[PDB]
């Protein structure tokens, strides 16, 4: 199988955690998926997710995959 080391953009890790229908709200903010591991819940917040169910779906995968 081909190496892999997670998620290589913003789409593919809002598909591995079920949020793609929030795609647009970054694609919209210009957020990346190197910004997005940056980000925290604040952050979040600033951009558009307020659902508390997305957002800790996020703030579990930038503890996942920011390495």
């Amino acid at each position: 199988r081909a190496p892999y080391s997670g998620p290589q953009d913003l789409a593919a890790l809002l598909e591995q955690i079920g949020c793609l229908k929030y795609l647009q709200v970054f694609e919209e903010q210009d957020v990346d998926l190197r910004i997005f591991l940056t980000l925290t819940e604040s952050d979040l917040k600033e951009i558009g997710i307020t659902a508390f169910g997305p957002k800790r779906k996020m703030t579990s995968a930038i503890a996942r995959w920011h390495s």
